[PDB]
């Protein structure tokens, strides 16, 4: 497609999010991933364009975490006809879990994974809405390793690179790619 | 498709979801969406199958309810071409909604929805992955009923139909699909 054609979709996809001023608090710029999801043109594209840029990746699995990442995630899994391992807050899932900590601004949380559903081969791709300090990110990668699947990838809609996510996934050998990204 | 084709790939979705014992607490049996969502072949059909069985049905918007409704719902709305809603906890959604109480076992607890995101005219599909007590899927239908959206249809991956959530739907003219239920 031509340089034109496309950056005219990206461009399509970008207006579709909206910047919700102070929130969630007072001089900070909020980036709203719901309204391109009521858009279907916008939402189709965003699925499309993360599973053309993996078609020839040899991805096995793909993971996304609790909740907005479920949105991007499964339906990247189903374009590209591979199983979707959800990485979910702590107590959720019934199977055998292992877990990983991440920080937060006022404490810690932990992360989830069913141990069956992840094994050694598996080539994973990592999804989810928003790229901000990308600590999710960093536990779910640990996960996804710890159960020998291999992750070199993480796919987003949008990149706040301000935050530090998009470098400290890069310290991991992760490589991230964005639809869009916001200063 | 021949009753004999439809049984086979109904059995084989069912067969894909697995039962857990003894969670979330002793002599309770837990369907586990997440083998489903694992297998290709089971999510893919799962998602046909919900899709087309609303393709002549009007729907203009999903709405599906955070966590697991996420998984359902978003790719029932990218089937259908219409835009995805998601109904969520308080204090998730950054633009202007409204709010309605539902019952939990030992409190209550309120859902939210963007009140920009539903208008009168629009035909609402409800998608959750398991119908249980049904006092989420009531509140998701007041939610939408006052944004003047039309509702008299939701649709799950499971039926739990001991639980009453099929029959307190009814009772507000939803007509429920479900592709399994278990005693
Ligand atoms: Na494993
Ligand atoms: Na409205």
């Amino acid at each position: 497609v031509s340089a034109s054609k496309t950056a005219q979709q990206l461009k399509y996809i970008k207006d579709s999010i909206k910047t919700i001023p102070d929130y969630p608090k007072a001089g900070i710029l909020f980036r709203d991933v719901t309204s391109l999801l009521e858009n279907p043109k916008a939402y189709s594209a965003s699925i499309e364009l993360l599973s053309e840029h993996y078609s020839e990746s040899g991805v096995t699995k793909v993971v996304g975490t609790e909740a907005r990442g479920f949105l991007f995630g499964a339906p990247v899994a189903l374009a590209l006809g591979v199983g979707f391992v959800p990485v979910r807050k702590p107590g959720k899932l019934p199977r055998e879990t292992i877990s990983e900590s991440y920080e937060l601004e006022y404490g810690t949380d932990t992360l989830e994974i069913h141990t069956d559903s992840i094994q050694p081969g598996d080539k994973v791709l990592v999804v989810d809405d928003l790229l901000a300090t990308g600590g999710t990110i960093e536990a779910t990668v640990k996960l996804i390793r710890r159960l020998g699947g291999e992750v070199v990838h993480a796919a987003f809609i949008i990149n706040l690179p301000e935050l530090g996510g998009e470098a400290r996934l890069t310290q991991q050998g992760i490589h991230c790619y964005s639809l869009v990204s916001f200063d």
